[PDB]
């Protein structure tokens, strides 16, 4: 996250770190046994880390659980990143508390101009590299579809939306991938892609969760 702030330990209770010997992607807890993340974060041997603040310090509120199953969307296209969403089932149920909570799925899509909260442990530099140890947060509005498509001609599908600031300076970045975009208390996006981070006229691109609710609910119920 570039131009964001330190969230504060366990202020984003649904945020999860995906670890395979190190942090590689974020994710969201949707219930005691399932996490939603980006299909492009798929890896074999994932461990889910919950209630995390500093990813390099064990502060006592963490729950580390291995994944039993990973399901990438049936129509995920790695070339275009269309349908960039995957579900992860935990080996055992997480214990929910003040610092580990699930986020609700939306009952409808969000309007452009709606303010959202994006979070992660990704790079904090526009052009350079600096990875934080603590969770970073960022408030950003959903951009109009025309602004999104103008920034990335021929690359935006109906399963994507843009959020941020056209003037640059504030955005999600690499390391944030699979992380939550919460608007009006519902999970509306997953950190997917972009061009650089916080560059002018190149806002972040997110998977549009409101289009996958029925697939998420049907998949979870049969697995
Ligand atoms: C051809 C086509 N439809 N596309 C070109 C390729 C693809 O964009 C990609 C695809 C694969 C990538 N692999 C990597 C490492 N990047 C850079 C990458 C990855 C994730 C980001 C998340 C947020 C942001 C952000 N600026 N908020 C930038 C990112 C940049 C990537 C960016 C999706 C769109
Ligand atoms: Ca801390
Ligand atoms: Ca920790």
């Amino acid at each position: 996250i570039v131009g964001g702030y330190t969230c504060g330990a366990n202020t984003v209770p649904y945020q999860v770190s995906l670890n395979s010997g190190y942090h590689f992607c974020g994710g969201s807890l949707i219930n005691s046994q399932w996490v939603v993340s980006a299909a492009h974060c798929y890896k074999s041997g994932i461990q889910v880390r919950l209630g995390e603040d500093n990813i390099n310090v064990v502060e006592g509120n963490e729950q580390f659980i291995s994944a039993s199953k990973s399901i990438v969307h049936p129509s995920y296209n790695s070339n275009t990143l269309n349908n960039d969403i995957m579900l992860i089932k935990l080996k055992s149920a997480a214990s929910l508390n003040s610092r580990v909570a699930s986020i609700s799925l939306p009952t409808s899509c969000a309007s452009a101009g709606t303010q959202c909260l994006i979070s992660g442990w990704g790079n904090t530099k526009s052009s350079g590299t600096s990875y934080p140890d603590v969770l970073k947060c960022l408030k950003a509005p959903i951009l109009s579809d025309s602004s999104c498509k103008s920034a990335y001609p021929g690359q935006i599908t109906s399963n994507m939306f843009c959020a941020g600031y056209l003037e640059g300076g504030k955005d999600s970045c690499q390391g944030d991938s699979g992380g939550p975009v919460v608007c009006s208390g519902k999970l509306q996006g997953i950190v997917s892609w972009g061009s650089g981070c916080a560059q002018k006229n190149k806002p972040g691109v997110y998977t549009k969760v409101c289009n996958y609710v029925s697939w998420i609910k049907q998949t979870i119920a049969s697995n």
